RNA sequence: UUUUUU
């Protein structure tokens, strides 16, 4: 329990970020399908002006949407896919990855965000120490799906995100896509089961992290034998700005998508702007490194976030990580303006697969 | 994917 708490206004004076580097990738689907070092679920961006001129309705198909994530019974916070891909990478070099924290981008994002307007309740994770490193996972085994009717704002907003993915992405590059396919994206059923994730090594301050992140597609082209961070794009839906209150909202979405992308080196953002009827009006591309300067013309928010990020990283890295500390377990939360760490005594969580599975523990021993 | 007063 030693450094049990970290105040949300704490800041490290160091803005130093590492160049993030792609280590690996993997494709998943509900029903436990995992494919290590496989890019099957990586999509390609294609949304021509001609398509946008057709007045794309991002609420279309909401009633017949197959919510495969909602229907699945699977552990959405699990590190299993990440660790498997990591194992395979370490197996190439026959050597543990050099890093302090192993986690999902989404969870780190939530950690940073809770100092800048993000909900404190979104931070609810486990930290387990093992082999000199910290393993961090969402505590929740399943996400919180909107349960209101499908004609509701809350449901349409939720769906539109996936609908815009279907209208703006392709399974393969344009050249390799049948015409029937290019011209009928409006008809096709929207899915959320299939995912593609990158696994990246990055850093802030003195500390290095390994982050899994879900990736929306390739913007321009893929390098089969190179690092594809620079080619990835993050897709996002936002309400068309026409009022002072819209603008402030959009500034938040910008800061937020900047959190989402800078963490793992994704430099391309595309935002589909909708009206209140969920009709797509236009699309605008942004470069991630540009967002902080854009926000400056509205704030020092990005620089502070980085200082916060370094503070919480060094704070978490103060947890004991020596040979006697294997399988210690902690709950990480946010409340009353601070982050909290609390050691746990739950032998079933610590000895089961929920955080670090046996096959991975066994793999790391085989290395010492 | 949705929300986040920041
Ligand atoms: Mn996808
Ligand atoms: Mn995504
Ligand atoms: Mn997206």
């Amino acid at each position: 329990v030693f450094e049990s708490e970290l105040l949300l206004q704490r800041r490290l004076a160091t803005t130093a970020l590492k160049q993030p580097k792609e280590l690996g990738y993997y494709s998943t689907n509900v029903g436990g399908e995992l494919k290590v070092m496989d890019e099957s679920n990586l999509s390609y961006y294609y949304l021509p002006d001609a398509d946008i001129e057709k007045h794309i309705d991002l609420s279309a198909g909401a009633r017949k949407f197959q919510d495969e994530q909602a229907e699945a019974e699977d552990d959405t916070g699990s590190l299993h896919g990440l660790l498997q891909t990591l194992m395979e990478y370490e197996r190439r070099k026959s050597k543990k990855v050099n890093a302090d924290i192993i986690a999902f981008r989404g969870q780190v994002k939530r950690l940073i965000h809770c100092a800048f307007g993000g909900h404190a309740t979104d931070v609810d994770m486990y930290v387990m120490s093992f082999d000199g490193q910290l393993f961090i996972r969402a505590a929740r085994k399943k996400l919180e799906f909107p349960t209101s009717p499908r004609e509701s704002w809350a449901y349409l907003a939720y769906y539109s995100g996936y609908k815009f993915e279907r209208m703006a992405l392709l399974d393969r590059p344009v050249a390799e896509t049948p015409r029937e396919v290019l011209e009928s994206r409006g008809k096709q059923v929207v899915r959320n089961g299939p995912q593609y994730k990158t696994v990246v090594r990055t850093g802030v301050g003195e500390h290095k992290l390994v982050l899994g992140a879900e990736v929306d597609g390739i913007f321009d082209f893929r390098e089969p034998t190179g690092d594809n961070l620079k080619h990835y794009v993050e897709l996002k839906v936002a309400k068309k700005v026409q009022t002072l209150k819209d603008a402030t909202n959009f500034e938040q979405k910008l800061f937020s998508v900047w959190l989402q992308c800078f963490l793992v080196g994704i430099n391309r953002v595309i935002i589909g702007f909708r009206d209140e009827k969920f009709v797509l009006k236009s699309v605008e591309e942004f470069s991630t490194s540009e967002i902080p300067l854009l926000l400056k013309s509205t704030r020092n928010a990005c620089v502070d976030a980085i200082k916060w990020y370094g503070a919480l990283t060094k704070w978490l890295c103060e947890l004991p990580r020596g040979p006697e500390d294997d399988f210690k377990l902690y709950r990480l939360s946010c409340s009353r303006g601070a982050l909290h760490l609390r050691q746990l005594h739950d032998e079933d969580l610590a000895n089961g697969d929920d955080i670090i599975p046996g096959w991975f523990r066994e793999w790391r021993r085989s290395l010492s």
